[PDB]
């Protein structure tokens, strides 16, 4: 009946200082936003530092949801908490973010 | 995070049309009994293929390879270049697709 959903968000930063501020902020606050996202059916999150694209400061973040309802619930949470929050938005003002939303086709 | 971090690669595969993309998904699914066993024996923890639906009119999957560590990643690249590189065949399939890979270290996971 129910496909799984996974999102890949690539965050690109001007320099190391900016990326390190983001990473530290994400890690430090995880105890709150992870609890909330898991209560809504996030299965797993990961942050991944890109190493094969030269001198860039780039992470890929992965969000693995149980199903559509979890995906939708977690989008609403992230909008409310971060996307619509001008103080957070200012924290990453010169960063570029781009997300690919996916249906899981095959996993082994 | 870890002294010996996990490694993860994300390959994005783009196709000209739906036919070409499903021919690829099917190929990857059908040959899995060979390659999955081989990669896991070299430290692949997990593989996934993911259809991207939010980029409008594109035909595109993201493939994720989750490795135990740097050595496992390296053994797996070795295996793949040995195998699919020097068994083409595979080369002709991937010939109309465009592939781009982002290779990473895991900073945090939960
Ligand atoms: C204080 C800020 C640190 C906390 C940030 C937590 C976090 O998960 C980053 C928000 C990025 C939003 C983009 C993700 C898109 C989600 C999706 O499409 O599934
Ligand atoms: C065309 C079918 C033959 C077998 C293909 C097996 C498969 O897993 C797809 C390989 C696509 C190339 C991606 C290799 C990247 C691995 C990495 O960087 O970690």
């Amino acid at each position: 009946a129910e496909p799984k959903f996974t999102s890949f968000t690539t965050a690109d930063f001007i320099n190391d200082v900016d990326m390190e501020l983001f990473i530290d902020a994400v890690e430090k606050t995880a105890p709150v936003w992870v609890k909330e996202m898991k209560s809504r059916g996030l299965l797993k999150f990961s942050m991944n530092r890109v190493w094969n694209k030269g001198e860039v400061f780039r992470v890929v973040m992965t969000y693995e949801y149980k199903d559509r309802a979890s995906f939708e619930a977690n989008i609403a949470y992230l909008e409310d908490t971060f996307g619509k929050n001008p103080v957070f938005l200012q924290l990453v003002t010169t960063a570029k973010f781009t997300t690919s939303r996916c249906l899981v086709v095959m996993e082994v």
